[PDB]
This record gives structure tokens, C-alpha cells and sequence, in this order.
């Protein structure tokens, strides 16, 4: 194909992943503990929180190898099977996370906007069922690359993993990624939080300060998801709109490593955003975490 390189590609993703590991590992562990406490209190939300934490923790444990993958100018010296498993986890966990945020959002809409109703949908058993369904659907829909070539070895000092420059099947995989793993779940998240705010408007028992607080929190959730995941999918839709565009007439070296890899690294910040946004800002979850740290 056409060779590409970037100098900053070497630097920024590794340090960003070091911060992601060193911060999001203990924070996601603590969020998992708080989620388990919520599950023990017959709460339908903790089980989703449990999956989210889990979906991030696996991702975190995948990251070290990509660190070695990056600081070596894209040189994989750890094998094909490791490439398959670790690339699958790395590229699929972010969509699993987006799906679980959507599930949390819908649960909140059903609880706040429509109380006194849909009690069957707000059980722990139904939450386990939908968690199994989302894990199956996400792991099976994104298992397309597992049945194709693992890596590529272009001899410009590169050795690749779950990506080939240029890039058939990966194009439509990218289109599905962008449209039905980002825009659809994000549309549901936005619509449900708009519903929550409209329901909160008419709350007599809620004073004005708390409505503003809820609005700031909901907007922060939507905005942080968008800012973390939008650059990667924008570049991915642009690159997949040119591989199904002018075919085999593509010079995208000025925008391959820099754009793509900086943006994947920047997508990894969602794994540290979720523990802070869904556990550490709430008072009760912090009380539970303080109880956990009192023991140790």
C-alpha cells in the first residue's frame, strides 16, 4: 500500500495510556465495588454499573501491549493469537461501554419520567437478561474481524495489528461502527436525558438548585461521551468514505497515524471518565468507597 508515519504517534498515545492505566485502574475497581453494593440493595442500576466497570477493566488490562505496540513505531512482536484476542477486546470494549451507558440512560428515563409504571422492567433479573443480551450482541456483531486476516507486515519498520493501511469488509464494518455503535446509542442517551429533564421540570418537591444540578450532570454526561468518541468516529467515517470513495487512489499519510492513533488514544479517556461520572460524583457512592477505604 502507501506508507505512513508520525513522530508524535510515538509519544502521545503511550503517555496517555500510562495515565489511563495508573488512574482508571483503581478508580474502575472502586466503581466496581460501589456497583456491587448497589446490586446488594436490590437496585436495578448497579448491575449495569457492574458491566460498565467490567467493560472498562478488561480494556485497561488490554492496554499495556498496545503501549509496547506504539513506542516501537507500530511493531508487534507478541504473536498472531495475542493480536486477535487483544485487538478484539481493545476495539470492541468501547462499543460495549457505549451500549451500557445507553442502558443506564434508558433505565433512568423509565424510573424518573414514568414512575408508578413499568415495574417489571426495573428488576434485577430483567437487568441481568438485558446485560446478557447486550454482551452477546456486541461481542457477536463486532466479531467480524476475528474471521479475517489478523495482522499485516509492511516492511517499512511497521508490524501491524487489527489495522491495515490502506484498508472490502473493514469499510462496511467501519460504517456499522459509526452509525450503530455511536450515533444510535448516543441518540438514545440524549433523548432519554431530555425526557428526564422535562419530567424534572414539573417536580414540586425539587427546589431550583437541584434541577440545575441535574441539568449540569446530564449535559456533562452527553458532552463527555461526545468529546471522547467523536474524533475517532469522524476520522473513521472520513477514511471509510474514501476507501469506498476513490478506490486505490488514496494518499492519507498526512492523516493516518496522527489522526487515527491520537484519536484512539483520546477515546481511551472514556474508561477514566465513567468511574468519575457515575460513581465518584454521587454522595452515597463516595460514602460506600470511604467505607471500603476505612477497612484498608
Amino acid at each position: 500500500g502507501c506508507h505512513v508515519d508520525s513522530r508524535v504517534d510515538h509519544l502521545f498515545p503511550p503517555s496517555l495510556y500510562i495515565f489511563v492505566i495508573g488512574v482508571g485502574l483503581p478508580t474502575n475497581c472502586l466503581a466496581l465495588w460501589a456497583a456491587y453494593r448497589q446490586v446488594q440493595q436490590r437496585n436495578e442500576l448497579g448491575v449495569y454499573l457492574m458491566n460498565l466497570s467490567i467493560a472498562d477493566l478488561l480494556y485497561i488490562c488490554t492496554l499495556p501491549l498496545w503501549v509496547d505496540y506504539f513506542l516501537h513505531h507500530d511493531n508487534w512482536i507478541h504473536g498472531p493469537g495475542s493480536c486477535k484476542l487483544f485487538g478484539f477486546i481493545f476495539y470492541t470494549n468501547i462499543y460495549i461501554s457505549i451500549a451500557f451507558l445507553c442502558c443506564i440512560s434508558v433505565d433512568r428515563y423509565l424510573a424518573v419520567a414514568h414512575p408508578l409504571r413499568f415495574a417489571r422492567l426495573r428488576r434485577v433479573k430483567t437487568a441481568v437478561a438485558v446485560s446478557s443480551v447486550v454482551w452477546a450482541t456486541e461481542l457477536g456483531a463486532n466479531s467480524a474481524p476475528l474471521f479475517h486476516d489478523e495482522l499485516f507486515r509492511d516492511r517499512y519498520n511497521h508490524t501491524f495489528c487489527f489495522e491495515k493501511f490502506p484498508m472490502g469488509w473493514v469499510a462496511w464494518m467501519n460504517l456499522y461502527r459509526v452509525f450503530v455503535g455511536f450515533l444510535f446509542p448516543w441518540a438514545l442517551m440524549l433523548l432519554s436525558y431530555r425526557g428526564i429533564l422535562r419530567a424534572v421540570r414539573g417536580s414540586v418537591s425539587t427546589e431550583r438548585q437541584e434541577k440545575a444540578k441535574i441539568k449540569r450532570l446530564a449535559l456533562s454526561l452527553i458532552a463527555i461521551v461526545l468529546v471522547c468518541f467523536a474524533p475517532y468516529h469522524v476520522l473513521l467515517l472520513s477514511r471509510s468514505a474514501i476507501y469506498l470513495g476513490r478506490p486505490w487512489d488514496c494518499g492519507f499519510e498526512e492523516r493516518v497515524f496522527s489522526a487515527y492513533h491520537s484519536s484512539l488514544a483520546f477515546t481511551s479517556l472514556n474508561c477514566v471518565a465513567d468511574p468519575i461520572l457515575y460513581c465518584l460524583v454521587n454522595e452515597g457512592a463516595r460514602s460506600d468507597v470511604a467505607k471500603a477505604l476505612h477497612n484498608l
